């Protein structure tokens, strides 16, 4: 399925969005992904929307 990613970074902003099998493939993804452009954040997921958030 389709999950989003709200970045909400203090210097990266904006959305993302990628096919993954369930939200913990889409968790694993994000997260990397976040780490990879520096972000360290508090992390929501809400299953009725399949969005995950990342907020400095």
């Amino acid at each position: 399925g389709q999950y989003k990613l709200i970045l909400n970074g203090k210097t990266l902003k904006g959305e993302t969005t990628t096919e993954a099998v369930d939200a913990a493939t889409a968790e694993k993804m994000f997260k990397q992904y976040a780490n990879d452009n520096g972000v360290d954040g508090e992390w929501t997921y809400d299953d009725a929307t399949k969005t995950f958030t990342v907020t400095e």
